[PDB]
Order: C-alpha cells, then structure tokens, then sequence
C-alpha cells in the first residue's frame, strides 16, 4: 500500500506502550521500502525495512522480508551526543509460490502474529530459554 | 517455556479461525523443538519450529528463530489419495546482545506482531505489492 | 500520468467485452509500472506494464514500452488449483527521437490502435494468415 | 488476408485525421509485407510492415510483429530536396503459443488497441511521463 | 515524499506565474528522481532533479541536493526544428550531521527560501552584482 | 546589489520564524562575498555566501552560486565551551549562457524557489525520501 506514517499500539512488555513510525521512502537501487521511528536522530531511531520480490532466475517463487533495528544509547560518558551500546535485530522472511492462494497467505501471516505472543514464545524471546 | 498444546486464535484471513499445534518433542541433537497441527499423514500436516542458541565460540550473540510451514493438497490430482501441491514459508530470527536488557527483548516480539497487522504490512503479505 | 484503476471496455473478439486491471504499484528498479486484473493467484491473473526512460549515457534516444501477458488455465484434474498451461503474449516498444514532436508522437500512438482494428491485422492476429 | 488499401480515419493527436497507406508488395525473401503512406516520395512516406511466421527450429510457438516507421523532413536545409531530420518510431510483437484459441487471439489484439487509448498511455507517449 | 505532481505558485519575476511539474521516475543508478515541465519537446521543457542518501557503510553523514535545468531555444534561424541555444543552471546541497535533528533541518530550508526573496540575494541573482 | 543587512522572514519548519543575516564583506582573493547571522560565538553562527562572474578573457559564460552553512553545538560535554559537532551544508550553482536573456535567468529562480516547497521536495529535503 500506501508508504504511511504508522503508529503501533499496545506494545511493550505491559503492553500500554506506542511506537510513531513516519515513512522513509524506498530505495530505488534495493528495492526496499524503509521508515523510521519518529525521533529526533536518524542514528538513534530504531527502523523497520518492507520488501516484496517478483520471480526470477534464482527461484521462481515470490518472497517478501521485513527487519528491525532497535539500538540503545548512553550519555553519562559522552555526555554530549548519545552513542549505540547495543541493538536489537529482527528479520523474517515469507516465501509462497506462484500457485498461493490469498487465503494461504493471510493465514502463515496471522499465524506469526499470534505466535508471537503465545506463552511459549514469551519465554523464548524475552527470558530466551527454550521449549522444555 | 514448557512444551505444551498451543492454540492460536483470532487467526486467518477472517481473523476469527484457530489452529491448534500439540508438542513433538524436541530434537537434542538440531537443538530445535518442534510442534505440529495434528494431521494424519506426516507430509499434509502444518507445522512450526522455535530454537534458541546461546553465545557460542564463533558468534557472541544470542539466536531465537521460529519457522513456519503451511502445505497444501488435493485430493483429485491423484486420484486416490492426496499430494502436497504448494508450500508456504515463514520463518523469524531473532538477535540480541549478551548485555541486552529483558524489556528490549519483549519490545520487539510486540513490535513485530502489531507490524503484522499494520494496514502497510497486510498488502506486502496479502496482495504482494510493495509500498508506493 | 497517475497509476490509476483502468479499465477496457469494448474488447474481445465480438468486441462487446470488458477487462478490468487494478493499480500494483511501481518497481523503482526495473524502471516499469505495473498493473494486473485482480485475481486470486498471482500466476493466473491478467497482466499489463508500462515503462519510459529518459535518454541516458548508453543510448539518447527515449523509449517507452508496454506488455501484455494473459494467461489461461485449466480446473479439471486438480480441481483444487488450477494450473496454467499456455499464455498468449504481446510487446510494444516505441522510441522517438529527442527534438521529436509532441503531435508525432500522438500519430503514431493513434495509428498503431487504427492498425489494431485494420482488416489486414484481423486476419494476421486472428486466422494467422500472413498478407496474400 | 489481401494486401489492400488501407486507410486509418480517425487519428492523430486532433482526432480528426486520416492517413491513407497504398499497398507496397511482399518481401519474398524476408517473408514480410509492408505497405506504406500513399505520397510522391519513396524517402519521405511514412511506412508499416505486418509479419507472421510459423514455428520452426528456434522455437515451436507463432509470432507476428508490425513495425511503424514515420519520418519528418525541412525544406530549408537543402532548399532543393527535403531531407528527414529525425524519425519516430513503434514496433509491436505477438507471440501465441502453438495450442492458442481464436478468441484469445483477438482479445490481446484489442486490448492493445484500447490501451493504446486509455489515459495512462496518453501521458507515457505524447507527454512521456510514467505512471505514478 | 510520494513523486506526485507539484505545482508551484507565485514564481517568476513579476510573482503572478506559476509552473507545473509532472513525475518523470526514479534512476535506479543515479539513485536520483527527476521530474519535469510537460512540454511539447522534451528538449525546450524545464526539469528539476531530487535525491536524497540512506544508511549504509561508506559516509553515514546524509547529503541531498536538488538541481535545476532551465533551457530555452530559438526557433527563426532555420525553419527546420528550434535549437537549445542555452540553459539556465542551479544546483543546491544540503548535508546534515548524523546527528542532526529534524528542526535543525527545517531551519537552514527556511533559511534559504526566505534568503532567495531577501533583497541582497535579489541584486545577486537577478541582477547579477556582488555584494560589496 | 550592494552587501545589506538582509532579513529572511517566514522562515523555518512552522514558517513563523525569521532570520537576520549581516553583511561581513568581501574575499578579494577569492572574489566571493561572504555574510553570516549576528551569532555570540563566531563558529555557532550561521552563514552564506553568493558569488558571480565578470567579463574577463578566458570563458564567457556565466557562474553564479550561494552557498548555505548552518552548523550546530553541544555543550554538556567538556562543561566548559561548546563545540562545533555537525553542519547543514547547501550549495547552488547557477549558469547561464552569454546571450542569455533577463526573464530566462528569473525563471529558473523562480522555479528554484517554488521547488524547495513543492510537495515533492518537503519528503526529499525534510523526510530525505526520493522521487519513486
């Protein structure tokens, strides 16, 4: 669709959090549209990456990837320009044939929404400790 | 967290369809758990995997990827029994620094699973075309 | 102009048809707008895309081209998805000249449609018979 | 079918135009016809070639394609003879496949010809702007 | 943002002319988008250029720079098709730190949209005298 | 003209700010005038400066160009005197032909001024997001 300024809700640990994410355009040589959380720096801001590919010479199956990236700072010792301690990484990738129905499609997407937050996966992402 | 049945709800193209996952098992050696849709023949059954890695002595960073896959079939292309004709793919990494705090972890598991739902993010799954 | 909705009427053999092709949004890469009729599975839909580009250091000379692809199908013996099982194809490539004239250009717009409807191009696309 | 007289009423930018095309004889060596603007001067006629080819070694599938060729000229530059300053150029090609039906034939034939005529193709051609 | 059609309003040297300008595409080499005036030749026609950077591992530092190219031509001197004779050039680079906040930006725009209508910068551009 | 105390209003992101820039003379050497914002540290101010040519004996065509250069500070780091840590850099170059006409070189100034508030270029300047 649209390159909109989108706005995430109920978020976070608590889940009352929100995240502001106005657009950044695409990038005409990757063919990856970007944006960005709306904050002051670019280098500070976390970003979200959408892509979405035709078929080709590689494998005739159509693919679309997003990722995230989450840094963190600190001022204490720079105390002037906060600078990037750590990140935070996300990437998936989805990958149906030429032959998918919407339907199919729609399902594998709701199905990662949900995964993402059943118990198991609570315990996977956030205290990192494997299906026992 | 403890391998139990999981159920995702609120699921599919309507948003109001469930799929149940009862647990396999996990796989000591892959060091992947595994669960699956209970289906009568190995191959027609839907199925997901989450895995963890902790920092080992080639990368220092820790791993968290879940995959999903989604088969289809017919039951008139062989006209006895049914064959898998598609596939649909999904799969997730995950990666954080040892230093990671646990809030950080949990903002991008939410951040994900509302960007699945963004109207941006249901035209790059659903009907493939990019943002423009 | 804008990528809107278009829509042909008046089309087919009788010429009492209609073809429906929604906007799918730009490939910044390719350089080519694309458009297709809205159909379930991509690989069966309808296709049409459109592209100029500007004279450039390879060649000065501008050169717009558009495609058509229609592809056709079969529901019988899969019954589930239907396959595709040939495609009729169709390519226009038009350049003129730099200083060339907006009314030129028009002419030869307009004349290639006349000569779609000559009765020596009914029977060199229809009955396949070459001019005798 | 027979290499008649055809004449396109009803074109140019205007609308009110016509053009009126002798017919010029075969090519039997390259097996395509070709017929051009009726006026005194072989150099300075505008020109179109139409051309089907049954399936051989290349490949076993049926292509036709017409060419446009349309000049212009100045009297001033030589003031003896005109001379073509720049030429504008169309080119089309067809291809069914071997198993192709009448219909689908003359279904991309029109669908062309609309294009050619659709608001879109209009600013791609005459103003050369892409779809946006 | 999105290339739409942008009309400028209240330009030139009287203030009472105004000029449109339609999408013409991205370069997906230059990374640069173009637009221009719609104009009868594309070479008399005026044109403006857009780019912008993204994050990557060369200069992090972002610079953009919009260009414009007005050329005009002559058409009595030999009756055959009028001929660029000269241009009119501009060309402007903005490069923000990568620590550069969204006001700061706002800022040196303004900055230089109200200093091409400050009188001093009148005599410098229009009438071409230093200031002294 | 004359180097005045030229005043930029309606300036900045809101268009409800103004920007007062003193002339601070001449380069004789490298034949630029130079004026800068009335700042309290000299290195905080902002600056720009305007340049042309004259008739002298090597090239006869005509160069024009403004440079923009507003840097920024933090001070919080050595809690002593700020430093200079990023700048915001703009440069144009007009050029125009020795037979140049008066109303063609204000058309492409005009045209510079309108572009930087067109729709187009306040998501290329301002949100660094190209033509697509």
């Amino acid at each position: 669709a649209k390159l909109e300024t989108v706005t995430l809700g109920n978020i976070g640990k608590d889940g009352k959090q929100t995240l502001v994410l106005n657009p950044r355009g695409v990038n005409p040589t990757n063919g990856v549209a970007s944006l960005s959380q709306a904050g002051a720096v670019p280098a500070l801001e976390k970003r979200v990456t959408v892509s979405v590919s035709q078929p080709s010479r590689n494998r005739k199956n159509y693919k679309v990837q997003v990722k995230i990236q989450n840094p963190t700072a600190c001022t204490a010792n720079g105390s002037c320009d906060p600078s990037v301690t750590r990140q935070a990484y996300a990437d998936v990738t989805f990958s149906f044939t030429q032959y998918s129905t919407d339907e199919e499609r729609a399902f594998v997407r709701t199905e990662l929404a949900a995964l993402l937050a059943s118990p198991l996966l609570i315990d996977a992402i956030d205290q990192l400790n494997p299906a026992y």
